[PDB]
């Protein structure tokens, strides 16, 4: 299933070890192939940081907080598999499959919230959503639209697997999007931060209008 994603990618560098416990804790709730991936390559880094594979028993607070309260993107149901430089979370959803957290922007996004996906697609699904961790949408604009991902390689270094590159000041603080006021920091702290500084809107990218839905945690109006 990993084939596309390993010949494009090479392998995870410097991975952390997923447990067997803990891949025992996900039978039946993310698909095997996946987790038999993880099993072999164990959880780590590429492109140089522009995605990690992350341990979802780790960062399952953050998607607790980002999704708390949400009657269809149940937090007791999606499980977060890694993330963007920038916080950007591939997460699992076991009835809709591959979800997509926005940290930095408070934004969530779901394909089969919207178009039914057959339940045999599933580990397809998975696969597909790997394969594409190199999309241009999984960097992020600046202020004047200008992707920041290669300057914040260049000027701060790698991302240490675990962290991620933030704002120090955070927009809707005053603060610019901009290379510099971005910093590397601790993943799990900064995502705790940002999942409690406001509410997330889910966004329905089936349509090209790319719609906002309802705010994550309440009901559609």
């Amino acid at each position: 299933m990993y084939e596309n994603a390993l010949k494009r990618f090479g392998l995870p560098e410097n991975p952390e070890i997923m447990g067997e416990a803990d891949i025992a804790r996900y039978k039946n709730r993310i698909p095997e192939t996946y987790l038999d991936f993880i099993r072999h390559a164990g959880l780590g880094i590429w492109k140089q940081g522009y995605f990690q594979f992350c341990n979802p028993e780790k960062y399952k607070s953050i998607v607790a907080l980002a999704l708390g309260g949400d009657k269809q993107l149940n937090p007791v149901r999606t499980h977060a598999l890694g993330f963007s430089a920038f916080g950007k979370i591939l997460a699992w959803n076991e009835d809709y499959k591959t979800t997509e957290i926005n940290i930095l922007l408070h934004r969530v996004t779901c394909r089969g919230l919207f178009k039914e996906i057959p339940a045999e697609r599933s580990d397809i699904n998975l696969g597909i959503a790997v394969e594409g961790i190199d999309a241009e949408s999984f960097d992020a604009p600046d202020e004047k639209g200008k992707l920041m991902f290669n300057r914040l390689l260049k000027n701060l270094g790698k991302l240490q697997l675990g962290q991620i590159y933030s704002p120090k000041l955070h927009p809707s603080l005053g603060g610019q999007l901009t290379v510099e006021n971005m910093r590397p920091v601790d993943a799990l702290s900064a995502m705790t931060i940002a999942a409690q500084a406001g509410p997330f809107t889910l966004y329905d990218t089936t349509k090209p209008s790319t719609p906002a839905v309802r705010t994550i945690g309440s009901l559609e109006h």
